[PDB]
């Protein structure tokens, strides 16, 4: 909407106070004009019509329990924008400052979040398996990164290309969580998963096997569930990414870590310059090796470590 840029204040899902960029025109709307062509957060009002209504508030204070998922969707979309712009010189998900749209309160008790081809969507959870999913910065950044992939490599969401699509969203979800630097880890969804259980998460990049996901190509899933295992086989690539950053010895193969920033530069370059819609895991290894060669040189430690990591997970 047309109006003037303002700064509201509220609390997120986990009870933390934060400032949010709003727009005033009779009401205060969750419309952040400070980033690209705007960040816009909508209320789906427990229904499944999208996007729903641009979020409107009478006094620019967002401390109601009902407000919390919107505060965090809006704020964490901003953090994710800032990561891509400041770290990768990428302006929004299309590279041309596309408006970022999110809806919260989608459906009733909905234990998930997604990118629907046009916008991010967050359930509230059922309060047992999940609390409102926009409370996890890694979830918000995972979803926005699906939009980045769709505009870049375009990895088809099935089988190995789909498991790479998934791992790219877990990788950059995690690097955005480290960028924001509030309790960062290599786990996915821990801030919003199972409020009655501490220390768990939906997936782990450091040890995918903790939640039944493969950590080696010989354990890949080849059935038809889950679009051919895209949230399962993503563990093989998530483990490779973790080893490139952090190092380790995995099934006897040692990897020298090169740290998160270099992981991000290598996988950002692979995603935007080498991967294609039908890339498989072997092709991802070649893309990552070439990206590391462009950035660091063919005889570099970085190239060696990429090779070691994919060797450690059985991807040639
Ligand atoms: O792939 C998607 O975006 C849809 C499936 N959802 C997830 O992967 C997820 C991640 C973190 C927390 C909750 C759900
Ligand atoms: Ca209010
Ligand atoms: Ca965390
Ligand atoms: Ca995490
Ligand atoms: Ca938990
Ligand atoms: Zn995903």
């Amino acid at each position: 909407i047309t109006g003037t840029s303002t700064v509201g204040v509220g609390r997120g899902v986990l009870g933390d106070q934060k400032n949010i960029n709003t727009t005033y025109s009779t009401y205060y709307y969750l419309q952040d004009n400070t980033r690209g062509n705007g960040i816009f957060t909508y209320d789906a009002k427990y229904r499944t019509t999208l996007p729903g209504s641009l979020w409107a508030d009478a006094d620019n204070q967002f401390f109601a329990s009902y407000d919390a998922p919107a505060v965090d969707a809006h704020y964490y979309a901003g953090v994710t924008y800032d990561y891509y712009k400041n770290v990768h010189n990428r302006l929004s998900y299309d590279g041309n400052n596309a408006a970022i749209r999110s809806s919260v309160h989608y459906s009733q008790g909905y234990n998930n979040a997604f990118w629907n081809g046009s916008q991010m969507v967050y359930g509230d959870g059922d309060g047992q398996t999940f609390i409102p999913l926009s409370g996890g910065i890694d979830v918000v950044a995972h979803e926005l990164t699906h939009a980045v992939t769709d505009y870049t490599a375009g990895l088809i969401y099935q089988n190995e290309s789909g498991a790479i699509n998934e791992a790219i969203s877990d990788i950059f979800g995690t690097l955005v969580e480290f960028y924001a630097n509030k309790n960062p880890d290599w786990e996915i969804g821990e801030d919003v998963y199972t409020p009655g259980i501490s220390g768990d998460s939906l997936r782990s990049m450091s040890d995918p096997a903790k939640y039944g996901d493969p950590d080696h190509y010989s354990k890949r899933y080849t059935g038809t569930q889950d679009n051919g295992g895209v949230h399962i086989n993503s563990g093989i690539i998530n483990k490779a990414a973790y080893l490139i950053s952090q190092g380790g010895t995995h099934y006897g193969v040692s990897v020298v870590g090169i740290g998160r920033d270099k992981l991000g530069k290598i996988f950002y370059r692979a995603l935007t310059q080498y991967l294609t819609p039908t890339s498989n895991f072997s092709q991802l290894r070649a893309a990552a090796v070439q990206s590391a060669t462009d950035l660091y040189g063919s005889t570099s430690q970085e190239v060696a470590s990429v090779k070691q990591a994919f060797d450690a997970v059985g991807v040639k």
